[PDB]
């Protein structure tokens, strides 16, 4: 019966076009490349205020090449003016009654006790230690640098998939609104301009400043570099997202936030040598590239095809089954 | 008829190559290894002259450290002895007439305003502001150090292929001309050798020392690990590729280069502080290591076959209808 | 005869199996993430004793930031006091004995040769330099930080599959045995606490202390993520692993260890300036993150069976072949 092959003929075509659609999608037909070779460059521009002083670029970034990671300091902790010497530690855990608990078995991962139970103060006792005088104490509080919230990073940021040798920039005049310099990064308003504003950045990362600031974070300005090759050039487009990585577990039993020490280091006219000790709090960016583009090859091509011909080839003949057996 | 079989059997032959040839050209019977993890180390040689000083490798390189990414400083802007207080500020950008144009509205990703419009100088009449006094005055011209074109960059590089466990570095004697000390890197007379010229790095990159030494740049010095595994060992090798990542689009709108500050803190025999604030210049080189390893695997070489398989099953039947029709 | 099927459906039956044993087993079925997005950040926790003053984090750890690459000092090499000046070069490689062979062709890429043959000392006539005098002299011994052995690296890491957006970190409370501060990692007693002990990490890599801290080396510290997100979530775990990545290879030509230069700048009462200008040797750790992410995927699913089908549809034909032919 002619009615067997406009069935067949019938049946073939639908289900082709169920496969077909379904490859097509994924771009099956493509080879991708997965390692996106990047270059970032960032550059911090503001000004804040701390106690009596102005913070410059200079005074709150670190590094100051401008690298994928570098930290805005927005609260900092100075000891000022310590020298090597003998004097009793200020942290609790360093608590005794007699010499006879200094000994090395005590905090044998902390400092260096000398074995004397001291007077730090008319309430505290604890374990002499030999090293830099007075001991730093960590438990005060000290104002933040607000300004900060103004301050603005530039990303430039440079990549380059290498099967296919194809290299672009995230630097894209005809896809922004406003001229370079004057232009903010908004995700809708203008999601290519390469000028960031911090608490920007805080705030689609969905924290607070305030809170951030105080006690430091650790946020990841995510530049991402989905494309098809097959496609114009015009359409390799960067596409920005924003998280918090030092994200909150509910168990905690560690500090949250993000501090580091550092010393000034200065020298006597008399000859003897003196550092101002800083603990640093702030936030740290990190500019994390991905990307993977896909290309049309003959290889996928082959492949995916040959799984779409036989794939048909057993669909229509199981569907004869089941229409011939009507169940 | 037997030339039934024969024009078939040798349509199969024919097919059958051209298949072939193409699936091994590929390596399609290779699982694929995209995720490098290589470990970098780099040494930089050589001393500069600047103004009346010398500059040892301590003086112009940054970080020390010797990681992926460092800096050899070029060119530098020294702004000597600051100290916070008061001041006019010196970019042209700050001018005012009265004090009712320096509030808080002005340039708020600026400085600190104090609020006053102070005379500057007698042509020039700018906000004052509150922070590191004197003001920077970025708009002069300072000398180069030419000698960093005699500089050395030996770049010590240790990969890992993970899927395969496969781990090599790009110190390799057997493939170097001369000895490991005495060897510079040329593409041609010995493409093995880990030190490179700083000069030889910004030819490679087809760009100008002079110019790029005063204005500043980011050089990639590339490292790539393309390797068959199924290969031996001693065929694994690094080639050597170069280019300049703060490439410069026509259209601009930034200025181009790269320049980073800095300061150097001191304290008086008084007590108060005082700076030496430091705008730096120079080429900042990005070492890029790339990588990917291909090896036989059951599952790629069994999918790769029966796609070979298939495709000729229906070549030779398209090809029947194509010669039995004879158009 | 019926066991014409009996034979082709127990043949069917045994191939089939063998096939589908071997494409589950790989996986086949899934597509695979290998660009893991990650994030480290790190503290170390510890005081050394160094000649007749104490050193604490601040002092010998660098970059203080927590990158993913850090150096931990271990013995240092100090010229105090340096000015610039002229004076002989104290390297034997200077050594001269007429001004004749102190010219600009001596050494390219040395120091900033004065042109004067004088005499260092009265065993050594070097040629004189322009420069840091007086010059280092780097083939003296000294101590080491023997309580770098007692140190902790404590290792934050987050990461995230962006072809399927999941995101995990290494801090597991629930995949601990001791509270996390409390907690060791050892690869068999705690394999995810992420607190490493520096002697620890130098034995997991299989090498002394008193060697290493003295040369300087450079041991990464990997972060493995190996994950099938077909499973539960609880089972994306890390496992760590510890190398040598300065391993030394028999040839040598080059001074094993990691070393590396810097300078602590001061400025006179006077005006003038002097710094003081430091070798470095210690363990440099590279915590390097792979991890590779495998799931269903419809494409991925279709080709692996397509390719068992044919597969065993040619498997029954030349198995009927063969036993029809008995050989
Ligand atoms: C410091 O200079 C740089 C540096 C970079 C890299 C190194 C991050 C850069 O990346 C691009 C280069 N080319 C285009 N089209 N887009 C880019 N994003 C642009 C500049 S530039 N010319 O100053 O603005
Ligand atoms: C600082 O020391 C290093 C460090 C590294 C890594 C960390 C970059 C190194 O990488 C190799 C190690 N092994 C081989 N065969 N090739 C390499 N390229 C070699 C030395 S070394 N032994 O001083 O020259
Ligand atoms: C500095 O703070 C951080 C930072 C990080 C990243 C940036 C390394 C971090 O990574 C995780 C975050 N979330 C989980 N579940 N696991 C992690 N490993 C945890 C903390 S935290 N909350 O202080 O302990
Ligand atoms: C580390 O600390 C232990 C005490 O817990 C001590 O016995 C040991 O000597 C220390 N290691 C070194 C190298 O001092
Ligand atoms: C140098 O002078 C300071 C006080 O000005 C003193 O505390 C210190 O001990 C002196 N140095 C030496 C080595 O005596
Ligand atoms: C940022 O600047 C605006 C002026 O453009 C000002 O109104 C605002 O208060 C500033 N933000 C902070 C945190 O000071
Ligand atoms: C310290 O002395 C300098 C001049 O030598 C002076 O300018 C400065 O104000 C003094 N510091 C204080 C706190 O008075
Ligand atoms: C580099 O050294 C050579 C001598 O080997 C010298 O002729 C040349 O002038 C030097 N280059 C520069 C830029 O000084
Ligand atoms: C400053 O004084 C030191 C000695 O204290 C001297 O060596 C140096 O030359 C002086 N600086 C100048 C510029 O004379
Ligand atoms: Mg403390
Ligand atoms: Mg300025
Ligand atoms: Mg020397
Ligand atoms: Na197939």
């Amino acid at each position: 019966w002619t009615i067997g092959i406009i069935n067949r003929v019938v049946q073939l075509l639908i289900i082709s076009y169920f496969v077909g659609w379904v490859f097509l999608h994924e771009k099956a037909y493509q080879v991708r490349d997965t390692a996106i070779e990047s270059s970032v460059v960032t550059k911090v521009k503001g000004s804040g205020l701390y106690a009596n002083r102005v913070m410059d670029v200079s005074d709150y970034v670190t590094p100051p090449q401008g690298t994928s990671v570098f930290v805005i300091i927005t609260k900092m902790i100075v000891t000022e003016n310590q020298m090597q010497g003998f004097c009793p530690e200020s942290e609790e855990k360093y608590r005794c009654v007699s010499d006879s608990q200094c000994g090395p078995e005590r905090l044998p991962g902390g400092g260096i006790l000398t074995g004397r139970c001291v007077n730090y103060s008319s309430v505290l006792r604890t374990c002499e230690i030999q090293g830099w005088c007075p001991t730093e104490v960590d438990t005060v509080e000290t104002p933040i640098m607000m300004e900060a919230e103004n301050f603005t990073i530039f990303i430039k940021n440079s990549i380059r998939f290498p099967l296919f040798n194809f290299e672009k920039g995230n630097l894209l005049p005809n896809l922004t609104a406003r001229d370079m310099k004057t232009c903010r990064f908004h995700p809708d308003k203008d999601p290519f301009c390469p000028i960031l504003r911090v608490g920007d950045v805080v705030k689609f990362a969905g924290q607070d400043f305030a809170k951030l600031a105080r006690t430091g974070g650790v946020l990841g300005i995510k530049i991402g570099w989905v494309c098809d090759l097959d496609k114009a050039w015009d359409q390799c487009i960067p596409k920005y997202s924003f998280t918090r990585l030092d994200s909150v577990s509910e168990k905690s039993s560690v500090s949250p936030g993000y501090n580091f020490r550092f010393a000034k280091y200065y020298k006597m006219e008399n000859g003897s040598e003196y550092r101002t000790l800083l603990k640093a709090f702030g936030i740290r960016f990190d500019v994390l590239v991905y990307g993977n583009a896909g290309k049309f090859n003959i290889i996928p091509t082959i492949i995916s095809s040959v799984a779409a011909f036989t794939s048909v080839g057993v669909g229509t003949v199981l569907c004869d089954i089941i229409l011939l057996n009507f169940l």
